[PDB]
């Protein structure tokens, strides 16, 4: 270690801070323009889906711990790389959020459009939820991320983006949505509310723990390899697609 | 039997129980913010998009029954792999709503989003919109499951999803915009409403029955043949392409 | 004269009977939930989407006329495969707000999504929007069409489609925004409205002869071709991007 | 001087004339249906992917002058095509909307969608978010502009017309969302209204010229280069390929 | 690296959701029935005997964190597969208390089975015992896992059973008995009383230290080892490989 590794950082670093940043003031209570769920849950999906795009070579753009943790389950990922990353979507996130919070007036940020449970739902109800929420997500990322798709390339942008808003214009009633813990947590960091929060630690992972799991052994067969996979992903580009059919034309 | 198929099954079980589980919860009547007819439009064609690109190395992801009798019809698919498949959608989408109804609440939980004729529509009008609705969309998926069109590999998930949608926008006024009935079927099996059932048994299988027709013979082939697409759709990829053996032949 | 040219006056035929049926629904003054302007926007530029990927291969997916005259002034099309083009694209429509009037209940079919004059616009006014609202689209077209691009072959489907909904949300306020007479005409041939009319035969005509124009003199250097642009779109799959590179290949 | 350049800049004069003549009028304030800040960000950006998509053979679309400077810190561009470019995009602004004033009837033609600090945030609040706006689209911009992605080319059109309406989503509270001048430029020009007006100059500029630099130098190259860059953006297509002299030196 | 540590690790997670499911289950103050000591003793202590023949050809199924870092003190584990089956241990005793708290309701789950002071002793007192406690268990375990000894082979899981039954036997009087931190911490955290919270941290972490320095030092001869102990624990069956080079050097 290390060279060019760090650069990723900033990539994950900046994606997040817009993606907060943009989302959560797209999320708050603003009374005179009440932000409608699809608003708030487009807003995200789709600072996921420039960020995806964007920060998406470098990265492939995990925007998500559970989808990440979705990749070490299944060996997409390290330990190393793992704990590194979880840091940068963490303190990037609060970062939006405070910057958001600050770059924000005083009378909208009441809320600061929380995580919380809506309506009388219990946890054991939005655990549930969130699981499956960021489980397809995951699902989503694993799909579009995987090597054996490289004809097809896109759009681990948009779908990614349209995959955590699918979640969103879920948990949001359940939980505001997280599917993706930072976009619950930074907000609660610059207001301060804990109220039945384990909730997005479990669901989460486990639908994301499943995902994966489902991504790379239930549906691994000469296919979502292991340390291939990570060659390729992390190698980026100029990828393949590639090496393979050259090399095999030389060949025969 | 049995190879990997399995995990597309379970692929499928998964991708159900999500699609409703999401689904239903994203269109029901809440009081402070009632969804708009395109809000909850957006959360199905999202929701398609996600699990039509989740789960599609291993299932293939119709995520509609009529659109299998479309493949079916137009010799896309045999007559097997359908029951069982039908089987696991509609366990999957009980299981959501059941997981649901433990999910949910006692007080808001009534109605529960089911299918329901609205605007004082007969049911025949309702069942001729499906029709059409399911129409354009099979035909979106038929264009769109295309192998023959790699010149323009796009759109497949969101091609599809947001046909879906666009059915949606017009067919929630005739029908709440069923195209395809599990969606109908998990909260109907909660809450016990069953007037003039048949009414979304039936649209959506000429729409489709035709589409797959209009599409796989009214439009002959359309290069597709009958066989010769199953043989595509089974290998999955990799396998056998135009341009591949352009390349190896031009070498040798 | 003749072959398989008739099956792709169906897949115009079919596309528009469609559109119209979705779009007008989704654009009548329904009392209960009135269409958002936006709703209706994207129900119609969706519709096109539906049907410019479903029917794309077959056609090109003019579904405009304004688009094929573009691709007149600038010799994309013939004059034969024209008129015929025409017809299709007209009796298709109003057979689909026929459907849509007789499908549709009488209280919502007031004005019937009719284009109309809106809040004391001239018809000058209006030619000139409609004008530039199609020009945008055939241009749209001409750039998605273009041969010279089929490493980047979609998305003529969504590109235009949302090209059509660009002009939607403008010409509603207008004219209702026809920049494609068929969704103007269909409605108002069902209940009758002649108010102002001849705006959307120039202003969408010259849009569209301008969009052309620009695109096949001003905008044509060794690329849009004019003979081997319409062979090769009128070609269809399996088109090229391949047999240059082949034979070139074999050449050198 | 010259070739066919000029046809770009007619390509271009037509484009900011339409995308304006369009857009202003999708966001007045029509006492019917009072567009909804989603609606007016769909506009645009729709607008964007159109125009984005209508002339780029000829132009290629930056339709946002920071996003220049951005391509042009990141020497993505040289120093004259800049001012001409600009001076056309300005001129078509005001031809639209002088069209659009001899197009607009006299009762509601008032303010004219003003770009306006709005919700009790100050100036540099609003700068400090376009900053941001058009970051997270430049990179979007800049990734989608990248030569460099040919394995996953989607998706520049949309990409940076739903990166420009991201950033509307959260933008237009705190800025009515500029990220381009010129838009709010044609209106105010039309009617007068000139308070604290430099705060929508510098925003963009930083986040721009921030974007390149990040993406062009922080993130260095990124393989991009610097000429190299400017090289592969000349040729326009078709020219110098990885996988052509690939496939050439195979065969010899 | 890596091969079947994996699901071996999750197993724990599993376990003591399990352990502690039953465990507190069986000793909560249900009013109409307060469970009688034995009754509780058996439970868990049978419970155990369960976990540790079920799981003990993967884990070790410490089952316990005390019992952990007893293998650990006894150089019998490695230090990582510890802090990730602990981690596991804890993180599945709360998701275990999720669901316990889920699967009762509000008007019995009022003790919980928290290991709590009742009927009258000091802290002290308290620790001074759970040490004792998990030791006897701890040596038992020791004392049925022997590599060294085979005539009495039978029955390490009843013997132990009996053996935790025996402990808790005494243990539910004064507090429940955690003999397990994990089993603890699951209660308390979800209840939310961390009264005497590290009496359940250090007393097991204690004792359990305590007999790992006996079995392996003080009374340490040409046996109780190290390695040749990790060995076999490492091994399995099948890849076990001690045993047939001494049956190879022992026939000649």
């Amino acid at each position: 270690r290390s060279i060019a590794f760090s650069r990723a950082v900033f990539a994950e670093f900046l994606a997040t801070l817009l993606f907060v940043f943009f989302g959560l003031g797209s999320a708050l209570n603003w009374p005179q323009a009440l932000p409608s769920v699809l608003q708030i849950a487009m807003a995200f999906g789709l600072g996921i889906g420039t960020l995806v795009q964007a920060l998406g070579h470098i990265s492939g753009a995990h925007i998500n711990p559970a989808v990440t943790v979705a990749c070490l389950v299944g060996c997409h990922v390290s330990v190393l790389r793992a704990a590194f990353y979880v840091a940068a979507q963490l303190l990037g996130a609060v970062a939006g959020a405070a910057l958001l919070h600050e770059i924000t007036p005083a009378d909208i940020r009441g809320d600061l459009a929380v995580n919380a449970l809506s309506n009388s739902t219990t946890a054991g109800q939005a655990v549930t939820v969130e699981l499956f929420l960021t489980l397809q997500l995951v699902l989503c990322i694993f799909a579009s991320t995987d090597e054996r798709r490289g004809e097809n390339p896109g759009t681990p942008a948009l779908s990614i983006g349209f995959s955590v808003a699918l979640g969103h214009l879920l948990g949001i009633h359940y939980t505001g949505c997280s599917m993706n813990p930072a976009r619950s947590l930074a907000p609660a960091v610059v207001t301060g509310k804990f109220d039945d929060h384990w909730v997005f630690w479990i669901g989460p992972l486990v639908g994301a723990i499943l995902g994966s799991l489902l991504y790379n052994y239930v549906l691994f067969p000469p296919a979502k390899s292991l340390s291939e996979r990570l060659a390729v992903l992390k190698g980026l580009e100029p990828d393949t697609d590639w090496e393979e059919r050259e090399v095999r034309r030389r060949q025969s």
